[PDB]
């Protein structure tokens, strides 16, 4: 049986090539998350389809049906077999799917427009000029919804009560908004993408400060499944390897274009 | 049904340490550091009682390539000695094939140790000359590394390391960190950055981590494979984390305790 492999449209994990109009299946798509699946499925030894998430979320639970969505819906309902992307290893996902070990870390960061006056989010925390968001229906937002460290519950009591919102469905448009506010906008979101974007033109933005907090991202799978556990060795395996750290300098730093 | 969880760990500063009047304690509070902290929370939120034991030999865990058998705090578990391991223990393949491993508590990599001075900034550094010698700690994940590695760089330091006389390989951290203190330079050390940036912050601060880390990986709580805590303690880690308590610990036993201003 093909695998069915879930994912997002995500730079530099997976995105769609020049070409792709010409190009079928598989073939269509290119990236980090791209060729780790490729070598997953060496290692491991099944075909797979690659298949792009239909609501375009990483996957969060409706408080009032208690219903997910995005790739961690996709694995819990039964619609994919596995989920290939930068799925955020939390607590609340851990409890209803699987997730190997983690084949990248990263932490959430802060990016700003070049030129804003802000180095860390006690800055953006004792200031109102300067407005700033995060992605909706992702470990992000969450984070902040539950940290009552000072910093932090002051800027999760900003946002969440904000006009007009903050937030933004997906990191393009998050960076978008960024790129075309003066400065008037900072956007929260993890280490990995902001770093990527750091090196691409037009080259006008830049990650401030460290990282807000430490985690990773894993493969996940449908609780219990057969799958899991062959994943889980792969990834170490791979990590062992240098294959990893290979990819990341393939689609990061040697696909870098502000010199 | 109500058993004392036996905790295997091992005396490594920052993480676990004999409190200076332990001769005059009991048990579990002759204890201090990092892993002593984070065993207090991870029973408490999994409900149960334990034991901390010092591991037996000291070592963290490999396999005797003639005996097959597992020496460290990984045999302890294998063999059945000890319910559950809390430590600096680095997750690995070989390791994963034979215990369980939680989520990742800590996140560190493979750096290096210079005494102040010594004229070296990378690993390529190191390949490329013979004046300074350079080891790892033996029995351990990162030896491991270097034994395996199939990159060019690695593979050179490791023909040099594996053939080198005497030999670069110590038998504990701080025998590593001692021989570069008193080498003038011309021992260089090989450990993870966790336990490089702390003693780069010790006294007589005379040490330091050049150069960026050579991989990227994590430390685990192990259980035997199969056995019934690894859920629970999996779950604990996740939220310890998420609830900000994994990055408190870090501060309070390496930064806000530094002797190096
Ligand atoms: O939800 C997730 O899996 C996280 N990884 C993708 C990027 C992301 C984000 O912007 N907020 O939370 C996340
Ligand atoms: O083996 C291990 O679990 C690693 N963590 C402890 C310190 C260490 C080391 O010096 N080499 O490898 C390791
Ligand atoms: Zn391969
Ligand atoms: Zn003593
Ligand atoms: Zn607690």
């Amino acid at each position: 049986k093909t695998v069915v492999v879930t994912t997002i449209l995500e730079s530099p994990y997976v995105m769609m090539k020049k070409n792709h109009e010409m190009l079928e299946g598989n073939e269509r798509y290119e990236g980090y998350c791209v060729d780790l699946a490729a070598e997953i499925a060496k290692h491991c030894g099944f075909k797979y389809k690659l298949t792009i998430v239909g609501d375009g979320k990483y996957g969060a639970r409706d408080a009032d049906t208690k219903i997910w969505n995005g790739m961690v819906g996709e694995l819990v309902y039964g619609k994919a077999d596995i989920a290939i992307a930068p799925l955020t290893i939390t607590l609340v996902r851990e409890e209803v799917i699987d997730f190997s070990k983690p084949f990248m870390s990263l932490g959430i960061s802060i990016m700003i427009k070049k030129g804003t006056p802000i180095e860390s989010a006690e800055d953006l925390s004792k200031q109102t000029e300067i407005a700033y968001g995060t992605l909706d229906s992702g470990s992000t937002k969450e984070f902040f919804r539950r940290s009552k460290i000072a910093v932090f519950d002051k800027m999760w009591t900003y946002m969440r009560s904000a006009e007009p919102s903050v937030f933004v469905r997906t990191t393009a448009e998050g960076v978008a908004r960024v790129r075309k506010s003066k400065g008037k906008y900072a956007y929260l979101l993890e280490s990995t993408m902001n770093e990527y974007i750091e090196q691409r033109k037009p080259c006008d933005t830049m990650k401030v400060g460290g990282n807000l907090d430490s985690k990773g991202y894993g493969i996940a799978t449908p609780k219990g499944s057969s799958l899991g556990n062959a994943v889980n060795l792969a990834v170490l395996k791979l990590n062992e390897q240098g294959l990893l750290d290979k990819l990341k300098n393939k689609w990061w730093y040697d696909k870098g274009e502000c010199g």
